[PDB]
Order: C-alpha cells, then structure tokens, then sequence
C-alpha cells in the first residue's frame, strides 16, 4: 500500500528542486518536509508519494457546508493517508484528525518591511494595513481571540477593505515587500525568519510570538500509521535530526 | 559548578532572590512538557482537548 | 512517593517516580513538568504539550 503525502508548496518546506523539469515523482521535490517524509517513511516502512494538496490550503472548514479544505479535508476524505507539511495542531483539527507529537515548534509573529515594534502597535494605527493567510490557524487565532490587542486587531481585519487576507504565503511576503512599508504580514515565526535570510533581504520579524504552538504530522482518525509516525517524530526529535534539518534548510542556506 | 537543567526552571531560577544565578548560552534541544495518563486511559483524549483549549485561550501564557 | 520524575530501571525493570505511579495504576493521571520522550510515551500517554522547553545552562553569575 503505497502511501499519498498530502503537503503544500510552502518554503522552505517543500519546494520545488531548480532542475524538476528533468526529474520525476518525488524527486521533484525538495525541503525539510521532504526529508521529514523520507525519513519517517524509512523507520516506519512505507513506500509513498508526495501529493501538493490540489486546493493549495491548509484547511479549515466552511462555518455554511461544514466541509473542510485544505490538506485538512484531503485527510477527512480520504484523499490522502498522511499530510507532511507545516500544519498546526489546534483543537478544532483535533477534532477531526490525527496529530503526532510536534516537529517543530513556532508561534505566530510579524513581519514588517525594513514604525512597528508589535501586535500592540498594529492595533494603534490605521496607516500601516495587515492581515494573515485565508484558510490557516493564523486567521483562526485572530478570530477566536479574547485578548484586548487581538480581539481589536480581527475586528480590523475582519472588516478590512480592501482585503488584508491572502491565498498564500508569498502573496502576504510580496504584499509587505511592494507596499513601501504600509502592510504588515502576520505569519508563523518559521516562515517568518525563513524569509527574513533571503534575498532581497529587505524583511525583518518584529517583536516576540503571539503564541507557542507546534507542526504536527497528521492521519485521518483511526489510521493505521498514526501510532507509529508519532514515536517516529519522537524519535528523529531526539536523534538530533530535526535540529539538524532545521539549520540545513534555514541557515546553511541563508543568503543575507 | 555549572548546571544543565530546563530552560523553564532555570528561567524561575533566575527571578528568584538572591538572583546570583544566569541561564546561558542557546537551548540545547526543544521538547515539551505534556499532561500524563495510563496507556489507554479514558481520560486521555478529554484532557488533550483541554490543553488544546486552554493554551488557544492564552491560559498557559498566562500562568507561566 | 519517591520524588522521582520516571525511569526504568535497568537491571529491575521497574518504572519509578510519577511514570510508575501511572504504569502500575497508583495513580490517573500525571500533572508535573514531565517532559514528553519516547521511552515514555511506549508505556504512557500523553497531551500536546502544554508548555515548551529545551536543556540549558546555570551558571552562578
Ligand atoms: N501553519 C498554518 C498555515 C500558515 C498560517 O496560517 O499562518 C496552518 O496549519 O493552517
């Protein structure tokens, strides 16, 4: 049973390689997802394929249909058997999917083109325009958030014309870096400081995490895999692979 | 005498009189601390649910 | 009772501290800095985490 990766073209998790035209199937690919999937598949003995979720989403599920999307909904379906990608453990995904122990761990943070020093003041202004990604746990976050600053910063967003949300990630990314400093991008710290060492160089984190959450492999509920792609996770944390993929794809490669 | 121990109890440590000790350096690893129960235990899936919840809500940080 | 965190014991087998109070079914449920490894989660279950950490250094200043 050759198992389908659902996971998401995001840097620099997975990406695809200069040369992919030449290349075929999961060798098109390259990142730390990718080596993730390698890896795991390897201690828990599985063949796979690496599949971009067709929707190009992490998931979250229509409050009208009640129908998730996303690499989510490709999980609840049984579209794909495992999704390998930067996908955040929350309670609502809990509550209709599997996730292994954290991967990595991140909160989500700011990102301000080279007057902002953090949440507290984007939710000061009205100059400076920000938003996160559609269809995340980011955008959740904002939306069920009683804190003073977040509940006054999604009330903003919430009704931002014109829309302060993205399809992705580098669409907030190249948003910050074409509008002269007048939009903010509220994204996870990983891809945050990811960005932040590549060219042009001209982005910057701002200010602590929101929150502390963690990426977590996830399975639809009751599979087979699930058990032992945890104590995979487990394992390759404590082996010092995850701390070594995460300074290869990161900083090796940092070009600033 | 040096000592290795958790970031967050020698984070505690160093707010504590008579404040003559110092984290140092990098962490050398990242893990968690979870909420424990007998394999298979009926609780287990409630109380994961209620970390969950409690650390969206801002609880945790707020304790810590 | 044995102020202990968990471990098992090499030569014994046993399980001590708050791990073995929750194998051998002294106890329900374990509320402490108990740090999620996999030599545990084998033999206990555990939540997400609920706080995050690393090994570090004290030294006296
Ligand atoms: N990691 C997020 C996507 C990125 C974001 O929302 O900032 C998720 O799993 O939904």
């Amino acid at each position: 049973k050759t198992v389908v990766v659902t996971t998401i073209l995001e840097s620099p998790y997975v990406m695809m390689k200069k040369n992919h035209e030449m290349l075929e199937g999961n060798e098109r690919y390259e990142g730390y997802c990718v080596d993730l999937a390698a890896e795991i598949a390897k201690h828990c003995g599985f063949k796979y394929k690496l599949t971009i979720v067709g929707d190009g989403k992490y998931g979250a599920r229509d409050a009208d249909t009640k129908i998730w999307n996303g690499m989510v909904g490709e999980l609840v379906y049984g579209k794909a058997d495992i999704a390998i990608a930067p996908l955040t453990i929350t309670l609502v995904r809990e509550e209709v999917i599997d996730f292994s122990k954290p991967f990595m761990s991140l909160g989500i943070s700011i990102m301000i083109k080279k007057p902002i020093e953090s949440a507290e003041d984007l939710s000061k202004q009205t100059e400076i325009a920000y938003g996160t990604l559609d269809s995340g746990s980011t955008k959740e976050f904002f939306r069920r958030s009683k804190i003073a600053v977040f509940d006054k910063m999604w009330t903003y967003m919430r009704s931002a014309e014109p829309s302060v949300f993205v399809r992705t990630t580098a669409e907030g990314v190249a948003r910050v870096r074409k509008s002269k400093g007048k939009y903010a991008y509220l994204l996870e710290s990983t891809m945050n400081e990811y960005i932040e060492q590549r060219k042009p160089c001209d982005t910057m984190k701002v200010g602590g995490n929101l929150d502390s959450k963690g990426y977590g492999i996830a399975t639809p509920k009751g599979s087979s895999l699930g058990n032992p792609v945890n104590l995979a996770v487990l394992k390759l944390n404590e082996q010092g692979l995850l701390d070594k993929l995460k300074n290869k794809w990161w900083y090796d490669k940092g070009e600033c």
